């Protein structure tokens, strides 16, 4: 896969952000992860982690996988990087997201994220506490 530039409009919650994609404001949904909803346990924490990671970055980038680039809701589906660090992976590593929604042909970073999830589980972090 390859990274490409992204233009952040605003973070929304733990696993969605709003981006300007070819001049269209568009929600992007992070691939391979599920954060809690904002008013569920660890919701506000997952939101804040994603928000600070993308807002405080010098650069956001996105990376499409090989399959669907949009979901049934018109959301873009990507891996998002903040100054080269993958937000999807960081959330899982800190126990703020589960690996989830793994579909064949959009699963390039599956094993990387499962390695992070196992470490968060071993450390009993957040969701796994
Ligand atoms: C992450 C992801 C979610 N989705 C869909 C599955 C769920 O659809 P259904 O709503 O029909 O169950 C929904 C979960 O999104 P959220 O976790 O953002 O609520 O988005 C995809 O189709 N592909 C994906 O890669
Ligand atoms: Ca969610």
């Amino acid at each position: 896969l390859h990274k490409e530039p992204a233009t952040l409009i605003k973070a929304i919650d733990g696993d969605t952000v709003k981006a300007m994609y070819k001049g269209q404001p568009m929600t992007f949904r992070l691939l391979l992860v599920d954060t809690p909803e904002f008013n569920e346990k660890y919701g506000p924490e997952a939101s804040a982690f994603t928000k600070k990671m993308v807002e405080n970055a010098k650069k956001i980038e996105k990376e499409f996988d090989k399959g669907q680039r949009t979901d049934k809701y018109g959301r873009g589906l990507a891996y998002i990087y903040a100054d080269g660090k993958m937000v999807n992976e960081a959330l899982v590593r800190q126990g703020l997201a589960k690996v989830a929604y793994v579909y064949k042909g959009n699963n390039t970073h599956e094993q990387l994220l499962r390695k992070a999830e196992a470490q968060a589980k071993k450390e009993k972090l957040n969701i796994w506490s």
